[PDB]
């Protein structure tokens, strides 16, 4: 029943409220804010930064021309020389500004030697334009690179299963790579999520309890070429020790699964996520194989990635009762 | 009493003195120096690099024009052709330099085919301008990206508490994320800081003693969506084993807490810090919940993040006496 | 017999099929796709992005000139002023577009103050050109940096060997650095690859079984200056415990070896790989030394890197029988 | 006597010879080569790339002008229009090439609409110039960022010492940060380096044997604000277990020390190194303190960083004999 902490696609279902002092923090941590806000708003924010600087300097060059009297004699002559040739109005001043900062510089409109202030504005604008260009480029460059996107081409199975492997009752789920490029330093985690009351009567809204998948022997570290089935041996130390098939079909909990590792190309860590409600766990099932031998290679059939099949010999009791008996 | 090693905001309160050979080291490690020095001074340092190069080449082009006799006939004619059209003085030479290096190139001032030296300067300046532009861009790009800034949007609680959980006396503190973007490969550390004399009579000004929060089982690794309460079970192996409530209110020590993990966007490791003096630790208290169930999601009420409430049933004695008795 | 999971050069021999929904995923994870597709196609893709944008804006400027009547009077006069000087046809419009977006801006063709639409196109194109330039630069920058390339200058030996060291039967293989720059945070892994049927009758096409090389004591972490010989002590916990020399020469399995660590320069993790078929493992052999003392240094003779030599005293039985006897 | 594997400044003293196939590998791993070769040669290599491309296209534009007959009528007239205005010789063609690729584009020399080949060269050169600019920028950007440089501002002590702490005989050495910016995820390693013959008579030129500094409890992980003294408890599992003071003064071995961690700014892992010959280890000594209490802070006196002082109560026998007796 209880709605889920994290969805099948990995997105976490939690909203933060009464975080009143956030704008001051988001300002101090601005580069972070900027790479998170969605494309449309960023490209717009940087369009504004150009437009604003272009209009700003455009105005200054216009003022200089207004004061110097260039608007009445913009081409100059033998006696009179303007600060900037051909600034005859605001649009021309705007054009000169864009031409200068972009560094297009068609040159019909052109700064002269006459006005040290105009020369200074060209100096300052050039330097400002380099700074702004850097900021844009960077933000775009960072945002482009964001390795969270790699989780789209990493795949968890829709279902987890419980079944016997090598004499032990195990929780299992599957993970796969939809690319030729590897996930480097790849390793996995899992957590049981449920509310809990401590023996001292403390209510934990959602306690996160570790699901052991081999950390202590380094077996949480995986080298995934073809899809792999992750194993959680359900034993005395597991929080599913007393969970039988009957319990599972009526119980209310969640199992969050995580795959972390580096995108081979950029060597930046991504974190793929998914989840399994107690209802989505299939007792007495196993995954259908996807790897098979070829003439000169192996092949993975991703059509059979999510598919499972029942195993009647699977005990229906919990792992506690399975050992309590024998 | 004793002033603190690290402040609540994470900044470390230590000054380095008699580090006499630092400038030679800071030069060899220059990129590091440059990204650390504050914005104002960096933007100024790069403004100078442009201005210096602009003035430098400006001077050379002026000298060439002076020697070649272009200052007396800058437009040239049927018989005489200058090295650079329209370099009539220093300002013009300066303008040509800026126009060339920025690559604005209005073109009224324009290099000719006549002087192999002028042609060589345009070649060298162009190449110098690319180098300098790279250096600026980079520094700005690095400095912009600095992931320490992410610690502003990560939150430790103002207080740590001591209380019973699941039959064990525990030190606790809370950590939270003020963003939707995750901290990847997130994990926590803690250290007790105090002076110490060894049995051999050695004085350690500030010994740093580990506060176990689950490293040996990988439980120091956390997946924080909603705020989490970090647990240090106070047992025989803990350095707070013999610390009772009475001791805590009169004792003088510090507990430094660290949260490390990667900014999801850039996948760069940040290190959030805070601290708790013995006085700031609240014995017999617990944190008020912030996570609650909604219709279709969960919600975190950050107004109640720092709030605590007393628990009278909490034993007042140390964990040593708690086990010495039973 | 069975063909190998991963080749000597580290490339994995697996093809993914029936991955039907890949284009939608590869689009959402586009930056990843782009850095993977080989140079030729990327440089072409970015050549198209310029050409397309250049043609696009070229067409718009031409339309403006067509409508405004500039094609009949492109230089303008005392009464008539064009939107863009000297746009006399499509090629001229194309030239103006390239000149503007590249920001070359020769200026013979030059935007005027007359047409707010032309002024707007110059604004939009400039901003589009900055965006596109960023995307190109980035992709090229990422692709250039790709640290997988570092595996070319890291070397596994062609053969693994089995031999006695310090009273224990050990699997061994060698690793080496072909550069002066180090591999930082370097560490090693190994896995036995073979098909397997579980006692419950489940077929695992290729189970991956850990080959212990010292993870639990941190001895998998290596500091490689000169070549190093990696050791897998074959003991009760090893999956080669019951493998004797006779078994090895007739058995069918694979040993995949991995060296992970960061390129000192970029501090990006690379993952060098190789493999050993059961046939490629030389029982009763040891590697010939390559490090020798010099006058003022040490020297590595990479000619003798792969060379081995037999040791008759090596027991021919498995490590199980070696301990079963004594 | 035997010369040392790694020097006090961290540089490793090993030369690689008979690495015959290196150029083909260094080519495949080119980005790596490029960032390693020293500044002077890189800046020169990129100067050549510009010069080469500038000369190349310069030549093509000249050929076009030669064939089209522009060299005889470079300004054009009412009947004749050149491919590129004012290309009157090679220097002019060279100038036009530089002007175009740099995108300075003074414009006196200017491509026309006349020659589709000239228009194509401007297109191709622009695109080539963007590519080359990217390569340069990148290389410079990577090389600039190289985090090895951070090891200059990290400090090992000149000496290691042996002394008693808390009832155990310990090897000790000191590490320090010469910056305000932290080393994130900082941790330490150590290795004993000496030649060795195995009981099976195998000669290991330089075996590397781990010096335990707390890996198994995570105590190798350090949070260094002020300088820290690293401890290696010399016990039964240590390879210095049977080393007494007398042995140390006549013995021949080396102790390599490593500090790894991320530069806070760039979050890139650096690896500081140093070494101690058996002669450089001071038995019965301890380091002088450098941290002392101030009014409102702490202060580190780096003048006393390397200084030690004797402790007569230090046992002169090995840790083996120290426990063999009691
Ligand atoms: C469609 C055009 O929309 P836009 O140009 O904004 O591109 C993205 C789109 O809106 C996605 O739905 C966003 O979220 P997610 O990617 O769906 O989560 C994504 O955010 P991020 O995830 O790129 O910041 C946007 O960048
Ligand atoms: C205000 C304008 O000052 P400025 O433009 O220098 O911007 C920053 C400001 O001065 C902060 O107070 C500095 O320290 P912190 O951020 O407060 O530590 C910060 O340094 P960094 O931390 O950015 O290097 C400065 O960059
Ligand atoms: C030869 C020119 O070919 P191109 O310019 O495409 O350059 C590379 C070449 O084709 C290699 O064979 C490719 O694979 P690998 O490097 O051989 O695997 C490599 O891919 P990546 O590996 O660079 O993406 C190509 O970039
Ligand atoms: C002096 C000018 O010399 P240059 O401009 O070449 O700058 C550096 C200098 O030569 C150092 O001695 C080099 O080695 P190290 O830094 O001393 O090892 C360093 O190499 P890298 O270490 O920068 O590649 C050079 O970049
Ligand atoms: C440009 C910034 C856009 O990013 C914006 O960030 C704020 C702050 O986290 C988010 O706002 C979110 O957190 C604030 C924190 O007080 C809550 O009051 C609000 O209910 C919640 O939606 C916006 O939903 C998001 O659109
Ligand atoms: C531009 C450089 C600015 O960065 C500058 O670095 C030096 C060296 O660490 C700092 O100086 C600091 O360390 C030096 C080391 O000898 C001490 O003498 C000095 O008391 C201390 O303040 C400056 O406080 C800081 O402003
Ligand atoms: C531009 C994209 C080029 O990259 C291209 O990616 C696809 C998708 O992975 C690869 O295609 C590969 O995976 C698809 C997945 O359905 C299979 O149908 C196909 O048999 C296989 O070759 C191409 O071999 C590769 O050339
Ligand atoms: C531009 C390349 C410069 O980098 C160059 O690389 C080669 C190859 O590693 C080095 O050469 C080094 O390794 C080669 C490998 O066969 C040895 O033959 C040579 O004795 C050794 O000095 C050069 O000392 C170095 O100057
Ligand atoms: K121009
Ligand atoms: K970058
Ligand atoms: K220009
Ligand atoms: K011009
Ligand atoms: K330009
Ligand atoms: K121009």
């Amino acid at each position: 029943c209880r709605n889920r902490f994290v969805k099948k696609n990995g997105q976490c279902n939690v909203e933060f409220t009464n975080m009143d002092d956030w704008p001051q923090r988001y300002i101090a941590d601005m580069f972070t804010t900027c790479v998170d806000i969605r494309w449309r708003y960023m490209l717009l924010l940087f369009s504004l930064a150009f437009l604003v600087s272009w209009l700003l300097f455009g105005l200054i060059f216009w003022l200089i021309a207004l004061i110097h009297g260039d608007l009445e004699n913009p081409g100059g002559d033998d006696t009179f020389k303007p600060c900037v040739l051909q600034v005859n109005g605001f649009v021309a001043a705007f054009l000169f500004s864009i031409e200068t900062q972009t560094t297009i510089g068609y040159g019909f409109r052109c700064v002269t030697e006459e006005c040290p202030l105009a020369v200074f504005m060209v100096v300052v604008q050039s330097i400002v334009g380099c700074i702004i260009d850097s900021f844009m480029i960077d933000a775009i460059m960072a945002k482009m690179a964001r390795p969270k996107k790699r989780a789209q081409t990493l795949l968890f199975s829709h279902n987890a299963v419980v079944a016997m492997r090598d004499g032990k009752l195990c929780l299992m789920w599957r993970v796969g790579n939809l690319r030729k490029s590897h996930i480097v330093e790849a390793h996995v985690r899992a957590q049981l999520i449920k509310p809990r009351i401590t023996e001292e009567g403390e209510y934990i809204p959602l306690d996160q309890i570790d699901i052991d998948v081999g950390f202590d022997k380094g077996l949480d570290r995986i080298f995934l070429v073809s899809p792999i089935t992750i194993l959680h041996e359900i034993n005395e130390d597991s929080p599913l020790f007393g969970i039988s098939r009957q319990d599972l079909e009526t119980d209310d909990f969640e199992i969050v699964v995580i795959l972390e590792g580096m995108v081979e190309a950029t060597a930046m860590t991504t974190q793929a996520r998914s989840s399994y409600l107690a209802s989505e766990i299939l007792w007495g099932h196993r995954f259908e194989p996807v790897l098979f031998e070829e003439k000169n290679q192996y092949k993975v059939d991703y059509s059979h990635f999510h598919k499972t099949y029942e195993v009647p010999s699977t005990p229906r009791c919990s792992a506690k009762d399975l050992v309590e008996n024998k």
